């Protein structure tokens, strides 16, 4: 049988040094009581207002609600995608009433953990400042009494898991992760731990680090890639603040707005009307436009409104931007329509038409498939169990009658029509 080690074991500390040197633990008594209280006030402020929600993630085909409920706080405009679900940052006051105060506290905590990480990363050596530049945190909460449906840890006999074994995805390469853990009020089943294992390995015994009132641990350098980790549930309620360097190259509002603007360079923009005229019918420009169409629709709009309107409760930072992206997306439906008018006109040579079809066909087929996948995910079993606060909306969705939208939602006819023309002898 597989086994684990805790601080109570004698081999525990030689194993920390030898096989987990990139894991660092700072006890509660190293962090100031000024900051402890401020952070513990911010937890409750966000919990009372109902900012934390259980995510409806997709994982190996299945639709699952996470045991832990959570909120993402971070730089304004930044997003963090995990388990096929994009979380949107309730913003913090970065350079340049009660909910905004709580978010400022977590920025203060974030700067404190950044200092301790740069310190530890310098000590590791004897690119550092970028790989400790935490741009977001992911606050998590769970009450084991009110949420007593927890899986048993399979490999080492650690017991109930609030979160099972995994890597933190979508992080900057070799970036650190700092975690503040706060409870209320073999391994002790009543106390919250964090589990650690080497990847692919259940022979080498795992590590269970106990966490109490404000204990902080740090995943450094390649640890998160080389090792997996889980959270082990205790009996009392427990908050955590997990600070990450999110790889947000393509996951910011500034980025998606710029992409939208690049797609609309192909349309005559004197006036905003339904008569959308395109400047070029070159394969590359059209290919690019429909790729951008899919990017704004599926990575931003449907991701937002799938969780929506849960964000409106604790902030309204995203309200104006998401309306702006919907307007931009609505224009791009006109572009697709204008492309379909071009391929379906009497004056085009068959060769020109087929170059245009080859350019857009993969983008349109992907659009159909993802629309079905999203429409199915909105109307699943567990999706129709959430309250009216978090009702999985399927926006954008419009009916076959709806004459404001130029093209239909269901693209099956449009798609197979275009495939037919490409196979013509
Ligand atoms: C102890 C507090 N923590 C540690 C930081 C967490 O709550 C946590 C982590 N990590 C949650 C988490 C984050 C993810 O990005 C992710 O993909 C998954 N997952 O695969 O289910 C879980």
């Amino acid at each position: 049988r597989g086994s684990h080690m805790t601080p109570k074991d004698d081999e525990f500390y030689q194993q920390w040094q030898l096989k987990y040197p990139k894991l660092i633990l700072r006890e509660a008594s190293s962090v100031s009581e000024e900051l402890h209280k401020e952070v513990q006030e911010a937890f409750l402020t966000l919990h009372k207002h109902g900012c934390l929600f259980r995510d409806l993630v997709r994982i190996q085909g299945k639709d699952l609600l996470t045991p832990v409920s959570r909120i993402l706080i971070g730089n304004p405009g930044c997003t963090y995608k995990y388990l096929n679900t994009r979380l949107f940052t309730v913003p913090w006051p970065v350079k340049g009433a009660e909910i905004a105060a709580a978010c400022e506290t977590f920025l203060k905590l974030n700067d404190y953990l950044q200092i301790e990480t740069i310190q530890a990363l310098e000590e590791l050596a004897a690119d550092i400042k970028s790989r400790a530049a935490y741009n977001v945190t992911l606050l998590n909460f769970m009450d084991p009494q009110k949420m007593p449906y927890l899986k048993e840890e399979p490999y080492f006999g650690m017991g109930k898991m609030a979160v099972s074994w995994h890597h933190d995805e979508n992080l900057v390469d070799r970036s650190a992760v700092a975690v503040y853990s706060y409870s209320c009020e073999g391994r002790d089943p009543d106390i919250w731990h964090v589990g650690f294992k080497i990847s692919w390995d259940i022979e080498t015994p795992g590590l269970a680090i106990p966490l109490h009132q404000g204990d902080c641990y740090f995943m450094l350098d390649d640890l998160n890639a080389t090792h997996q980790h889980c959270v082990l549930a205790g009996s009392q309620p427990r908050f955590s603040s997990t600070h990450r360097v999110a790889e947000c190259s393509t996951g910011t509002l500034d980025y998606i707005l710029q992409r939208c603007q690049l797609a609309l360079q192909n349309v005559c923009d004197d006036v905003d009307n339904d008569d959308v005229s395109l400047k070029s019918f070159e394969p590359a420009v059209l290919k690019q436009g429909e790729e951008i169409h899919n990017e704004v629709e599926f990575e931003w709009l449907r991701q937002f409104w799938f969780q929506g309107n849960r964000y409106r409760k604790c902030t309204d930072w995203w309200c104006q931007p998401m309306a702006q992206l919907e307007a931009l997306w609505k224009k791009m439906e006109g572009v697709t329509n204008a492309v379909l008018h071009e391929v379906k006109r009497e004056g085009l040579p068959v060769e020109q038409r087929n170059e245009i079809l080859t350019a857009i066909l993969a983008s349109l087929t992907a659009r159909q498939n993802l629309r079905r996948e999203w429409h199915a995910r909105c109307q699943s079993r567990i999706a129709r169990t959430l309250p009216a606060d978090q009702k999985p909306e399927c926006r954008p969705y419009w009916e076959k009658d709806d004459a404001s939208m130029p093209l239909p939602f269901d693209l099956t006819d449009i798609v197979s029509e275009l495939r037919g023309q490409l196979l013509e002898a």
